């Protein structure tokens, strides 16, 4: 029993992190097979970052403009190219620690583990969610660019995020590993801001189920509701609309606990309208929305990798 | 910017986790060099749980009664010995993935990462703190026994916790890697219960300093306090006493932010009195006590957002 924010074991990803230097800029890269992936803004000076022409900046660069360091070993760069906002550096040595992996683009509301790295050295691991506004509330300092987010399914690492920048509110933005940004962001020093965020409703419901599984039941009541009536409450409180697909995904937890989704929706409806009355749920005074239904089942069932 | 519960990268520990089976019982062990460490209660049967005599149970075992599995490889046990509540199995193969490591016993309030494992296979990583009542608020299911807690400051793995059992309130008890329990607990099924727990005051203060570093000052006030007056008030909210050692430990964070330790104590006194009035601190609506001063320095910038 107990319930914690839990990350995937990070060992398979630790063995892929390297340091990439171009000029005076140093950040992190991901070394898979014989290619290193990193943010393309590594090639920019501070002058360039105000209005970069990445096409022209890269054609200027050559293989010898890039220094790749794996621990204490130098990797020789034998080619370079760009895919969207990601720079790809071909090296002469395949990473012998390359895990089984895929590149996957995730949806808002889905979670992943972040391995925060500095100078190519892993520093920490934590769990995040892709916010509805396509930011993540990470923990990153200068030099963290190129840190990656991932999920694991058995022995296969699904890479879904590469870190690129911090926004003025202190939240973070990045790309998938094919270099496509999550959210309406660009890799240049210009005026950019996170949009107004919303709460991930299906995840809050999942966490309420986790609370019931762990013995927290005070918020349950005799009432049920309908999607239409609940979604009018959701819009009132800047909660994401609850779809029929979400109801189906929560089906398992509904069957296990005896609280139909629309039964639990009646609990959440009341929590939004009345508050918590000084009480906590799973040790929180806020409604937590960064656990997915999958996260709850995994942690309450002990799945291993 | 940002502030998260952050665990250490777990790879160095992943390469040490193995499965240990004795009879019908399976749990996790920690394979370092040519020794596998695991809870000695792996040798308990159904009716040995109330009053086992581990010396009598172990003398009846042969090396081949212990099955150790490292992924797909069976490891041959060539000896065994008990150290307090830990069983040490000598195997014929040294772990080629053994990291630089040391065994440390920690004090209440200290934090560490936990690699939760089942059947010798890692499942997840999270951060914990040793509570004042010598339990941890973990996330552990059946078969998690033998999962370990650790820190990795400066490329050296300091193992500080091995998981043994769950208490009636759902919190968790275990030992250091020398097999000595944290707290008054024993590896028997007899009625034991965690004591009334308290809040780790020095950690709450560290986390308030983190909030200031990150750019938030709304909770400060114009007052100060004596150390004794602070403790008189804080103990009425079931906070642990703040000692001069704690005040000294907070010195560097006080210097970075310009807020005297006893001025931050005055802010905490007011937060306990008033609540947050709909606000949050570092994303929380409660006062968080599982970040240590050392943790805050590790994660936060060395430059305050003024
Ligand atoms: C023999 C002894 C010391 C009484 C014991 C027995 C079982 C276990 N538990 C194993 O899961 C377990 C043991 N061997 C393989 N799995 C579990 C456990 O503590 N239930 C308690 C039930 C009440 C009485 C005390 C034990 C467990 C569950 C969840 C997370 N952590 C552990 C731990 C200790
Ligand atoms: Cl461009
Ligand atoms: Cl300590
Ligand atoms: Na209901």
């Amino acid at each position: 029993s107990g319930f914690r924010k839990m990350a995937f074991p990070s060992g398979k990803v630790e063995g892929c992190m390297v340091q990439v230097t171009c000029g005076t800029t140093t950040l992190n890269g991901l070394w898979l097979d014989d290619v290193v992936y990193c943010p393309r803004h590594v090639i920019c000076t501070s002058e360039d970052m105000l209005n970069p022409n990445y096409e022209d900046l890269l054609i200027r660069k050559s293989n010898h403009n890039f220094l790749v360091q794996a621990g204490n070993v130098q990797l020789r760069v034998i080619g370079h190219s760009m895919q969207n906002c990601v720079l790809k550096l071909k090296v002469d040595t395949a990473n012998p620690k390359t895990p089984k992996y895929k590149f996957v683009r995730i949806q808002p509301g889905q979670t992943f583990s972040v391995l925060a790295c500095y100078n190519g050295s892993p520093s920490g691991v934590y769990q995040c969610a892709m916010r509805p506004n396509f930011t993540i509330k990470g923990s990153f300092l200068n030099g963290s660019c190129g840190s990656v987010g991932f999920n694991i399914d058995y022995d296969c690492v699904s890479f879904c995020y590469m870190h690129h920048m911090e926004l003025p509110t202190g939240v973070h933005a990045g790309t998938d590993l094919e270099g496509n940004f999550y959210g309406p962001f660009v890799d240049r020093q210009t005026a950019q801001a996170a949009g107004t965020d919303t709460t991930i409703t299906v995840n809050v419901l999942a966490w309420l189920y986790a609370a019931v599984i762990n013995g927290d039941r005070w918020f349950l009541n005799r009432f049920t509701t309908t999607l239409n009536d609940f979604n009018l409450v959701a819009m009132k409180y800047n909660y994401e609309p609850l779809t029929q697909d979400h109801v189906d995904i929560l089906g398992p937890l509904s069957a296990q606990t005896g609280i139909a989704v629309l039964d639990m929706c009646a609990s959440l409806k009341e929590l939004l309208q009345n508050g918590m009355n000084g009480r906590t749920i799973l040790g929180s005074a806020l409604l937590e929305d960064e656990f997915t239904p999958f996260d709850v089942v995994r942690q309450c069932s002990g799945v291993t990798f």
